[PDB]
């Protein structure tokens, strides 16, 4: 057949003689979105002979349709249906009233069966492994953490399988793809302060360890313009197409403020109910709390042009089509206004589900302050495992109060909906919301990953420290060698999830065998 | 205009009253082409007003001119002529006898003058350094001589400014371009010798130097054929159009050969005319003959179907055409034999001047065995330099005398000429008389660089030795980042030679400096 990747078949017979229709699709997942035509079938030339057309409809979410009489305007049915994929489903329509009927012609398959077998074989090898080896300075949960992230990332980038919640999600809400920088971020900022911390008392200098922190920062903002953000495979760079933010960008520009603050206001860790991680750092939280209140106030009440005050929203068709260029709002409008749309991302992700014509780019200008703020939050995680390392309890109970408050906050914020809470949480828009969910999330790993594999030693992080050790190498390496061979090769089908599925879990394999093959020559790269 | 880079245009005015012209054009490069059609002029409808076409001629090369009528088949006038970049050439063919006339309406541009501001520039810049520097184990004439070669073949694989000479030749001859590969396998049989004389000195095993040099040959072979060869920005790697031979595969090949011969029979280097380095190697140089023995009978007496017996031409439109598949002839045969068409280069260098349909690999199979003399030959200069190390005086005689018996034999093989000798020089092929030229290049260049560099220390090699030491490095790098900024930006112009021959430079000076930065930081990778 003609069916893609993630589609139905529907075919619909119109037996009414002197009404033509026309068919309008609505997605489930979209909030408000505006009906878009489908398909026209016109009138049945004589009874008994049912005019036919047959049109394709996304199966990754539920499907909305309604008929419209395209003379009177009118609704004679309306259907709310999921479809499966590679079905092949018949819709009648027929006199007596007029009723629509649907019928399954073919059955369709079980599209998510790769990743439950994926899983199944994943969890036989743990069991094995695990089972067979009972019978024959660096933290260690942070790398392991780190290398989790960066094991996820690179299953993402790589395709995810070509499944929708492998993906970003189109405007709101979560999937498995849009944990992993958040992530990044708060263990970066942990890390910051362990170094820091170290450095600072062996006594080097506040001024060398400046200039590191200008060098690391510059060049992780150099590496992501030139390296990582352009598509080479197109043809030779030009000033008019290039693309200014990106993730080093947004690394190195959080990374600079982030350091230059904890240096500055820097102090000798102390040797239990007590505040004194938290109040012997109360500078920091106060020009926190006022990036935070300018994130707030420049996104809900700065005056956008031709747009809504304080608009949260993707645009495009999505509510009901009244503000198709305001992607974005505020944070949108500021990157026009200072970059411009050449120089911006240009295929946001919102452009599939709500069709968005303008440039919007999710790492942008104003969601730094929020990246600033969960890069903080990781010094904080940070400042308890150094103020209290002498006692366990004092450290998994601060985790525990921590991870419970910004849960609360994330609460009472995204009101537990994906698209009615006050803030929602959203990656496009790097939201105060998006923020506290991801830090409550990275505070419970921390809650669970400490005592397991640092104070007890149960287990040893493997495999996951080795690409934790090696994280920028890693990434920028998958970057650079993304098309090559053996990380990618032409498929039989590019239309099954079973192929690109294991072409993705095989690459993935890869670097982290790559990755262990550095750690075991003492191969160690820090930009 | 439209007139691309290195073209210019004739204008031909027909003022004949009752015959038509065809314009056959013929390039002087080409040693026995085709005359192929140029452009059809018709006949002047009217006396005083005569018809006119437009054509682009090719002005890499003379042009050679044939008007045939188009009724009777004869010839009316023949012209030789070279025609200048972007010059505007009006050609007028009027009775009274037929005579026609070349005419320049407009000027052509000097097409060589950046390459001469770039050598002026290059040389001002030695002269001012060598003046300025006046008033304030490992050998290095080796190091200097790779890291000249390095050099020469990032310029000539990033384009060499679009010159016809800094490219490789089409069929037969020598440009700059074809001189880099042969000085590469020399100095890395050199390189062998030196390498396998200091470890077997040292005590090692001679089982463990075979296993050195088994993974070295697999490793060289695995990279050229997964990173090198493919051209990824076209799609994923698919088997059936995967390029086999290559360059890191010629490498390889010839390294496991030459190496595991010279581990065979290795001798301790004994402590002055006298043959010992010779004599005292005889074995491998009875091998070497007969592997030439079978070069030559293989190249010469192999009856290849549908074609000549030894026929060493381009086939395509040379010769006369009477061979259009018959591209290299046996060693063409054996390629397309072994390994089939679609495992081979795609786009041989003869293709755009004797337009040659068929795939032919310059780095085939049948070369290999000159690939391996040229590196034998590179060998024998590592043992004059270690035999003879106490005496300067030995060492350049010995050089002196291996670089005019290779001279001479050239000039045998060649006859002076660049397609009237028995075995004319011919990259495609790795002709022996290719082998034999290169390597009394080599054998003078050693010669030169030898006293200068090593034995008075009047130069270091600078900045010639920062990349030889760190060569395969330099070589994958460019490969993997040849697309990337800033090797490569968008040109105002894509058909001026000057931009191109500037970026070409910048990226290869940039290549140096990256060279450099490694050498300063101590980090030196050997495959
Ligand atoms: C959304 C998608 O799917 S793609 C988006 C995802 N983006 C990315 O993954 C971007 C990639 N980013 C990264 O890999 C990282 O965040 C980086 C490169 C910015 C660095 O993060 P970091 O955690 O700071 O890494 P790094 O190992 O370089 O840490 C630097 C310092 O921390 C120290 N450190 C790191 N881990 C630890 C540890 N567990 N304990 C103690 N010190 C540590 C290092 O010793 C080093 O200190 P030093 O230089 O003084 O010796
Ligand atoms: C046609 C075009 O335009 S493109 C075609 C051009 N192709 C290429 O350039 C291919 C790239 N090839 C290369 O760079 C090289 O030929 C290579 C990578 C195959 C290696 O060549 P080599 O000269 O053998 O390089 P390398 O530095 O690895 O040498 C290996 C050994 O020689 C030793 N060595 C190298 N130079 C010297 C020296 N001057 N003195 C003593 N020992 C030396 C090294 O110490 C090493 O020994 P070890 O491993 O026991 O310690
Ligand atoms: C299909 O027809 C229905 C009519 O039942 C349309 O629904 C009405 O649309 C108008 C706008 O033209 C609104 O003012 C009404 O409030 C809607 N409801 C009713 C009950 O009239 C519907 O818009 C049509 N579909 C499309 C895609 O235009
Ligand atoms: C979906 O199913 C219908 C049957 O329910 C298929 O329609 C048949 O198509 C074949 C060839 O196209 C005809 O020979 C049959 O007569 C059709 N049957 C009916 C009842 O119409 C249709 O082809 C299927 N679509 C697919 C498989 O893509
Ligand atoms: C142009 O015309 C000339 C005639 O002067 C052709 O030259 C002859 O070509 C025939 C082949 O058809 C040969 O047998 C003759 O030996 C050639 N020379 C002479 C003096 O007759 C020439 O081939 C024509 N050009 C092209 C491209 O066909
Ligand atoms: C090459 O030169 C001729 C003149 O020798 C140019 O022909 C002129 O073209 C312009 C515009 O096309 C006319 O206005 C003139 O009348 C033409 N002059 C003659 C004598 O024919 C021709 O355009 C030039 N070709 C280029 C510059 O590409
Ligand atoms: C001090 C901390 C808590 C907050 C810092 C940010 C405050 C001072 C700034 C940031 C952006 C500012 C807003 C930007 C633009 C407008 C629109 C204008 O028509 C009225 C003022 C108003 C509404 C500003 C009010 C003050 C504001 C919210
Ligand atoms: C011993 C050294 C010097 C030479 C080794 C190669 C010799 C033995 C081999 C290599 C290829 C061989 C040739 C291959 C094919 C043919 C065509 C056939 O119709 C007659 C024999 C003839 C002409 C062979 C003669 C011998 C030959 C030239
Ligand atoms: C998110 C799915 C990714 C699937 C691959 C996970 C990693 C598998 C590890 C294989 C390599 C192990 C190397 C280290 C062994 C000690
Ligand atoms: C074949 C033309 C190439 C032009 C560039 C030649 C190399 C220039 C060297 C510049 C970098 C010097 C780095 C080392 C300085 C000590
Ligand atoms: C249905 O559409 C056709 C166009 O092909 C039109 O001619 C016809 O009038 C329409 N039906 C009605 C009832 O108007
Ligand atoms: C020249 O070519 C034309 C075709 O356009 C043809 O009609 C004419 O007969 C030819 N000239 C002669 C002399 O035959
Ligand atoms: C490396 C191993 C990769 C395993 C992935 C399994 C893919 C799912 C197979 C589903 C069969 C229907
Ligand atoms: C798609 C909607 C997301 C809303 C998430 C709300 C929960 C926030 C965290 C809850 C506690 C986490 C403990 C691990
Ligand atoms: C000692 C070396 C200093 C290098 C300085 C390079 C420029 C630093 C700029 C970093 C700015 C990043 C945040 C905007
Ligand atoms: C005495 C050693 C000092 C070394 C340099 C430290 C100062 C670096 C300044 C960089 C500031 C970056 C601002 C963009
Ligand atoms: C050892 C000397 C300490 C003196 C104070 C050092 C403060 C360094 C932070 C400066 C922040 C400014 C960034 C541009
Ligand atoms: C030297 C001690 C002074 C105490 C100052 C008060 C500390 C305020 C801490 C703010 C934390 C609020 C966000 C968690
Ligand atoms: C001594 C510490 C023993 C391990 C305690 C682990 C706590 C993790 C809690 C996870 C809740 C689901
Ligand atoms: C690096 C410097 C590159 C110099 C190359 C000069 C190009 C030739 C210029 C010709 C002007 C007409
Ligand atoms: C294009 C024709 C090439 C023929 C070259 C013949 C000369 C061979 C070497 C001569 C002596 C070299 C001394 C440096
Ligand atoms: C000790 C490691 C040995 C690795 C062996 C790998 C295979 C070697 C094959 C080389 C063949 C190259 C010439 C045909
Ligand atoms: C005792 C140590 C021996 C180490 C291995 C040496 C033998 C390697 C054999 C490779 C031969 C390659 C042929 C293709
Ligand atoms: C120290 C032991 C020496 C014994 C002889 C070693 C010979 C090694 C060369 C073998 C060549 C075969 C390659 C497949
Ligand atoms: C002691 C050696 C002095 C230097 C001798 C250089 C010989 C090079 C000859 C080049 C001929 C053109
Ligand atoms: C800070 C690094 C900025 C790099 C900008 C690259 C610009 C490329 C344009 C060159 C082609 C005209
Ligand atoms: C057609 C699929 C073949 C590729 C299988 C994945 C590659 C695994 C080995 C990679 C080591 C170089
Ligand atoms: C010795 C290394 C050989 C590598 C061959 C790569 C083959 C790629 C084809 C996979 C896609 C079907
Ligand atoms: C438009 C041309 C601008 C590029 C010039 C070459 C790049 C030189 C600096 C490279 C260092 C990153
Ligand atoms: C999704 C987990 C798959 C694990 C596969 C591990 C074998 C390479
Ligand atoms: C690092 C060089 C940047 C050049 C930018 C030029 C913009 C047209
Ligand atoms: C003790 C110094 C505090 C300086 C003010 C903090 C906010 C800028
Ligand atoms: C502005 C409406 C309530 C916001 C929730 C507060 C969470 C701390
Ligand atoms: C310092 C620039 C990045 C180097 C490329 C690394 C590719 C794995
Ligand atoms: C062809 C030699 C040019 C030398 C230019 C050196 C300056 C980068
Ligand atoms: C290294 C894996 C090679 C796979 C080759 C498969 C040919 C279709
Ligand atoms: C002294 C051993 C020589 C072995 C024969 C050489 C040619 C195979
Ligand atoms: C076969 C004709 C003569 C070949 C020249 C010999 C050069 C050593
Ligand atoms: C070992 C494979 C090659 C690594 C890539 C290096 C790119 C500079």
């Amino acid at each position: 057949a003609e069916l893609k990747m993630d589609q139905a078949l529907l075919l619909i017979h119109n037996e009414l003689l002197w009404t033509n229709l026309t068919v309008y699709w609505k997605s489930e997942c979209c909030y408000h979105c505006l009906f878009q035509v489908l398909v026209n079938v016109p009138q049945s030339p004589k009874a008994g002979k049912p005019s036919a057309a047959a049109a394709s409809v996304s199966t990754q979410h539920g499907s909305i349709l309604q008929l419209n009489d395209t003379l009177e305007e009118k609704e004679v049915c309306r259907l709310e249906y999921r479809f499966g994929e590679f079905g092949n489903y018949s819709l009648l329509v027929k006199n007596i009233e007029i009723a629509c009927d649907l019928a399954v012609n073919e059955d369709p398959v079980d599209s998510n069966l790769p990743v439950s077998i994926a899983f199944l074989i994943g969890l036989a090898v743990i069991i094995v492994i695990s089972f067979l080896r009972l019978l024959l300075p660096r933290l260690r949960s942070v790398d392991t953490f780190r290398g989790i992230a960066l094991i996820l990332m690179v299953f993402v980038n790589y395709g995810g399988g070509k499944y929708w919640y492998f993906k970003h999600a189109s405007w709101n809400g979560l999937t498995v793809a849009d944990l992993v920088f958040p992530w990044f971020v708060f263990i970066m900022g942990s890390s910051i302060f362990l170094s820091m911390t170290s450095i600072l008392q062996r006594g080097c200098s506040k001024f060398r360890l400046l200039g590191k922190i200008a060098w690391r920062s510059f060049l992780l903002i150099c590496i992501g313009i030139i390296i990582v953000n352009p598509n080479y495979c197109l043809g030779p760079l030009s000033w008019d197409k290039v693309r200014i933010p990106g993730v080093l960008q947004r690394l190195g520009v959080t990374y600079f403020v982030v350091a230059v603050l904890e240096l500055l206001f820097a102090k000798p860790v102390p040797e239990c109910l007590s505040l004194r991680d938290i109040t012997s750092s109360w500078p920091q939280w106060l020009l926190i709390l006022v990036l935070e209140g300018l994130w707030l106030g420049l996104t809900f009440l700065l005056p956008v042009p031709g747009c809504p005050t304080g608009y949260l929203g993707p645009g495009g068709i999505g509510d009901f089509g009244k503000y198709p260029n305001c992607t974005g709002g505020a944070a949108g409008y500021i990157d026009r206004l200072l970059l411009g749309d050449d120089h911006l991302y240009q295929h946001p992700s919102s452009a599939v589900l709500y069709h968005t014509e303008v440039a919007y780019d999710p790492e942008g200008i104003l969601g730094t302050i929020n990246s600033i703020v969960m890069a903080f939050l990781g010094v904080q995680a940070g400042k308890i495992l150094l103020y209290y390392k002498a006692r366990t309890k004092d450290i998994l109970i601060r985790f525990t109060a921590w991870c419970c408050i910004l849960g609360l906050i994330s609460v009472a914020l995204t009101k537990v909906s994906e698209n009615e809470g006050f803030i929602p949480v959203n990656k496009n828009l790097w939201s105060l919301s998006y923020v506290t969910t991801l830090s409550s999330f990275a505070f419970f790993i921390l809650l669970v990953l400490y005592p397991v594999v640092d104070v007890k030693g149960l287990w040893t992080g493997t495999p996951f420290f080795y690409p934790g050790m090696n994280s920028i190498l890693v990434y920028v390496g998958h970057e650079v060698f993304e098309n090559y061979f053996p990380f990618q090769w032409k498929l039989k089908d590019n239309q099954s999830h079973k192929e690109h599925l294991t072409q993705n879990i095989v690459a993935t394999a890869l670097w982290v065998l790559i990755a262990y093959i550095l750690y075991r020559k003492k191969i160690f790269w820090k930009i």
